[PDB]
């Protein structure tokens, strides 16, 4: 019993972290096989970040200008190329600690773990969600760029995020491992406002199921609703619309608890309309949306 | 910017996890050097747990009855001994992945990361606090016993907890790595009620400092208080009494923000007396107490 914001074990990713320095800028790189992946803004000074022409800045850079250090040993750079907003530095040595991996581009609402690093060294691990406005609410200081987000399925690491930017609002933006930013964000120090940060409804429902499994049941009511009625309430409270795809994904949780998805939606509707009245659910005083239905099943069954 | 419930990178601990089986019971073990540490209740059936005589049960066990598997390979057991509530199984092979380590017995209010494991395999990592009633609010299912709590200082892992029990209330109890339980708990399936779960006041203050650093300042007020006045309020709300030792530990946070500790206590006093009024602090609708002053400094400075 018990339910925690759990991150994936980070060891497989720790073995991939390296430090990349170009000129006076140092950030983190991801070493998989004989390629080091890092944000292209490693070639920028803070002044360049105001209005960078990455193609023009990259011309003035040769292989020997990219210093890559794994632990206390230097990797030899034998090629470099820019793919969207990431640089791929070909090194002469395959990373012996390379795990089985995939590059995946996640959808908003999906969760992942972040291994925060500085100077190629891991500082901590935490669980995040890609917000519906394509930002992440992370914990990143200067030098954390190049830290990555990932998911693990038995022995396969699916890298989904690479940290690049902090918006003026203190929220974070980055790319998938192909260098394409999530959302409309660009690797430029300019006004980039985020859109409405809506609540991930399917995740809140999954967390309510996790609460029922773990004993927190005070919020269960005698009511039911319909998808259209629930969605009128969801729109009012800046919750994402719930679809039949979401109901289907909640099927195993509905079956395990015996609570029909629409009955759980009716409990959620009352929690939105009446609030928690000073009560808590799984140790939280707000409706948690950073657990997917898959996370709840995984945690509640002990998948390793 | 941003503040997250961050766990230590778990790689160094992942390399120590093994599966231990004795008869029909399987749990996790910690392999450091040529010793495997695991809960002594590995020798129990669920029936034995009702009223176990560990010395008598252990007599019927020989080295060959303890099956230790690291990954997919079997470790040879050449000795066994019981130290308090843990078994120490001497193996013929030193763990090549043994990190620099120490065994530490933490105080209530101290935080640590837990690497939840099943069958010797890591499932996830999360950050915990030893509650003032010596329980932890974890996420542990059957087979999670032997999972460990730890802290890391650069390259040294300080193991502080080993999971043993789930109390009938769904909270968790365990030992330090010498096998001594935290609190009055015993490794027996019997009525073990926990005492009052008070709030770790020094940690809440540290988290309020973290909020100020990160931009959440609405709760700062025009008031101050004294340690005795604050403590009258703390007692009323089941908060731990604040001492001059706690004020001293909050000194660096007080200096960085320019907010005197007693002024922050006065903001906390008003938050206790008036509530949050539907507002949030660092994305939480309740006062968070699982960040020590050391955790706040570490996270806010990027210690690797
Ligand atoms: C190195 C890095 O990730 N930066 C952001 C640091 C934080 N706090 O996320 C760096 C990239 C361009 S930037 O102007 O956002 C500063
Ligand atoms: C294997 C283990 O840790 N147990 C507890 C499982 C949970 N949910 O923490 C196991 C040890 C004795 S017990 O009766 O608590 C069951």
């Amino acid at each position: 019993s018990g339910f925690r914001k759990m991150a994936f074990p980070s060891g497989k990713v720790e073995g991939c972290m390296v430090q990349v320095t170009c000129g006076t800028t140092t950030l983190n790189g991801l070493w998989l096989d004989d390629v080091v992946y890092c944000p292209r803004h490693v070639i920028c000074t803070s002044e360049d970040m105001l209005n960078p022409n990455y193609e023009d800045l990259l011309i003035r850079k040769s292989n020997h200008n990219f210093l890559v250090q794994a632990g206390n040993v230097q990797l030899r750079v034998i090629g470099h190329s820019m793919q969207n907003c990431v640089l791929k530095l070909k090194v002469d040595t395959a990373n012996p600690k390379t795990p089985k991996y995939k590059f995946v581009r996640i959808q908003p609402g999906q969760t992942f773990s972040v291994l925060a690093c500085y100077n190629g060294s891991p500082s901590g691990v935490y669980q995040c969600a890609m917000r519906p406005n394509f930002t992440i609410k992370g914990s990143f200081l200067n030098g954390s760029c190049g830290s990555v987000g990932f998911n693990i399925d038995y022995d396969c690491v699916s890298f989904c995020y690479m940290h690049h930017m902090e918006l003026p609002t203190g929220v974070h933006a980055g790319t998938d491992l192909e260098g394409n930013f999530y959302g409309p964000f660009v690797d430029r120090q300019t006004a980039q406002a985020a859109g409405t940060d809506t609540t991930i409804t399917v995740n809140v429902l999954a967390w309510l199921y996790a609460a029922v499994i773990n004993g927190d049941r005070w919020f269960l009511n005698r009511f039911t609703t319909t998808l259209n009625d629930f969605n009128l309430v969801a729109m009012k409270y800046n919750y994402e619309p719930l679809t039949q795809d979401h109901v289907d994904i909640l099927g195993p949780l509905s079956a395990q608890t015996g609570i029909a998805v629409l009955d759980m939606c009716a409990s959620l509707k009352e929690l939105l309309q009446n609030g928690m009245n000073g009560r808590t659910i799984l140790g939280s005083a707000l409706l948690e949306d950073e657990f997917t239905p898959f996370d709840v099943v995984r945690q509640c069954s002990g998948v390793t």
